[PDB]
């Protein structure tokens, strides 16, 4: 069934969902130090959705006769110059980890790993998903500026997110 | 307001209950890759409990004014020689992480935190229940010895275990 | 059996309580003569709680068989520069109570007495918490400054608190 | 708009009513202290009481744009010759207060503060209560000499009481 | 691992908490003896507890992978002069098991046997409370002398406690 | 009228039923040192059921007059061969137990006390009762014999047993 | 068949028991001249109770396939010096009454009539519990002594009986 190589670049992926997760956990962090609670709600949840994304990856290489191989998890960077700059850092981020999807999807393609193929398309749409979550609150942020009661009244919004 | 040296400590010790984590998933991996799903259920349960327990941590140090700031996270063990080996790991693995806490107990006192030292409590309390429970299992793997009969028996009663 | 050193130190720190409380209802009348009664309503609901806690301490002391003596309670400040200034001052405060239980914990290891190093252990984490709410309403006024908007909806929030 | 010397016989009226509280609080430890925790139950609901009465002299204040100022509350009396004598001092006190409200409504006629002279109608009534809940008891007492099931049937009973 | 010295020490702790239950056991045959049941009743709760609180131990040494080694219950007394000297009697007794915790605590302390230390907390905590409620009734007791309805009182409150 | 020589058989047969009591509390003991909680689960229900017989005893020698002596609890054997072996010792207890009754049984009919004869009724067929289910365990366990899968399957039965 | 002479022997046993009913209604009497009503609610109760006794005793004969025949049943006494002097005649009389049912069962093993033997049994048990009521109450009459207070007090719990 699914080959070695397959299995080798599915646990790497795994292990960027993780440190997707680690990554948010760290801006949760970060926005418990400048006292927005809701924003650190708001990656708290993101880091419980991205481990959630890991385990379905984990699963699936299993159920396909597949060994996962956990790999160290990088140190994540631990400061923004603002909750606009984190946010436009978990865009950046979304969109780089789009990128390693891509490749894992034209990878199934040359390997005509049909059933990878297809347990991909899921993660393809989710990051259609998470992309635009991002950016939306990227745009909120621009419009703020400097608006200290947009940016406590975003913060109560954000602290209403849950898992 | 919590001082920088315990704040230090305290951050290593959720980067050891977020590897403690990591390594029970690993088992998790192992117990897949020879079809003991109840036992693969136990370590995915003890890998959820572990990141509620570090998050405990990083919510106190943050509390008390203190920043978190997480660090890279070990590559764990992938291979065991068999379930009781690997059960026996967990055990090994308890009295290590014991002994940190251990050490972290003392340094709070040396340092006159008492904050830290009665949060550290419930930590020590915990210990006990997790050394504990590990041993009860390597308790009946070493008398389930080769029996097939048994060994699917308690798979079976720990793919009742839920987080 | 519970020293008259220790019965004294007890109603000092009854007493330390009670001020608190009187303290926070001073900040409450002041909160009150700014238009802001969601402020005053966070006050309000603290000087009951230190009372709480006083009365706490008052009931261990009788029942330890020490005589609970009690002492004149000291007129407050009764002015702020701002909203910010006055949570500051509550910071500030907590600090010091923290201060005295510390004080009173050393004194009963000293003089080991167990029962009363382990009823103040209560405190010692009680304290943890006020300083970290204190903490994030600082915090949030300094993020505030003056945007009114932001002060109103802070005020707000604020006086959805209940006792 | 209230008058200025009115603020300031208020302001004094509620420091006499969180004195009262207080006393009663300290003879809660007189009774806990010989062994009545029934009386004590009742001072204690007392102290709860007092504290609420001067609360809603507080609110009042600040409702007619007067500002109240907190004062130095007085070390109260600790010691009693009995559970009659207790009560009647706390029978004497409650006559005092009574006094004291009598002369503050001839001050609010004097001055023709028609609000504060209807607010304090119901200080008035209260008092003829509080007399009356007092001098009932001292009957009791009275009654009671140095019966011992006589003190505890009543200590029993005042043990029931709840704020 | 606990180690061997303080098994030792907890299993002569766990007779202690038996044997107190026994003695009030005896306590309860000498109460129906007078025809008093309602305190026969408190002395039944009571060894209830006891039994309770021993349990809690045998289960923490066990837990700590230590065996719990029974030993020979001794024989307690089965008369007293007087309801009055039953209960300075509980007292007396509770004041000695307070001891024994008091060195069990220090023991832990001197092994640094921190988890153990921390499980002692509870027991130094139930002590105060058992002493305070002993005490309680002595105090009631002397009172009463020698008033037949005051003790028929008592017994009836006594006869209300339940386990 | 219960004769002193009948109260105190009573009361050495009371003794008996406290140390069968405490012969199963070290059986609990010695199950949980080997991973047998189940089986330990069967000893405290156990020893739960003798005591309640001893306080049914209990009860009537205070019930006909009588004064309850309580004597010391002999030291119960600690360690057993092996499951197998510890429940032949169950069952070779309950067949003494049986005999003491008997002979209490003899003791009331030259006695002609009517009321005690009658009152040991219940135990007679207690003791069958007992002596069955110990014996079905040993019958299961000879059964059984190395096999882990059996014993595994016994202590999960055995765990469902509730007081 | 159950002989003449046991019936003979029965019927008289129904006629004892009958007047101890008769017994207790004209202490019934006595309670309420004295005033004390819940006392006299004791005895209604308990000539209730006895009738009942008899009855079980009537309809056994006539199950036995025996006549029942009812016999003339005395005058009872109609005064005793005190409450405490009416309950120790209680006593008094259920030893009595005990005394037949012993010789009832000598009767019934001599001439081997098991099925008399084994009803005689429930009576047997009821008089050890008749006897431990009443001398209960006599132990607490012996305490009240000439205190009123106690009197009424227990007067009126047992105004709580109920058939």
């Amino acid at each position: 069934s699914i080959s070695e190589k397959m299995v080798e670049a599915l646990n790497r992926q795994i292990n960027a969902e993780i440190y997707s997760a680690y990554l948010y956990l760290s801006m949760a962090s970060y926005f418990d130090s400048i006292g927005l609670k809701g924003f650190s709600n708001w990656m708290r949840v993101q880091w419980q959705e991205e481990l959630m994304h890991a385990m379905k990856m984990f699963d699936f290489v299993s159920e396909r006769g597949g060994r996962v191989k956990l790999y160290a998890v990088e140190e994540p960077p631990s400061e923004w110059d603002s909750p606009l700059a984190a946010f436009e850092h978990v865009y950046e981020h979304e969109v780089n980890v789009t990128k390693r999807i891509h490749e894992l999807v034209e990878m199934a393609m040359q390997e005509k790993d049909f059933a990878t193929y297809n347990f991909l398309q899921w993660y393809v749409a989710e990051q259609v998903e998470e992309e635009a979550s991002a950016l939306d609150i990227v745009e909120k942020l621009r419009l703020i500026g400097e608006d200290a009661a947009a940016l406590l009244f975003l913060d109560k919004e954000l602290s209403l997110r849950q898992f």
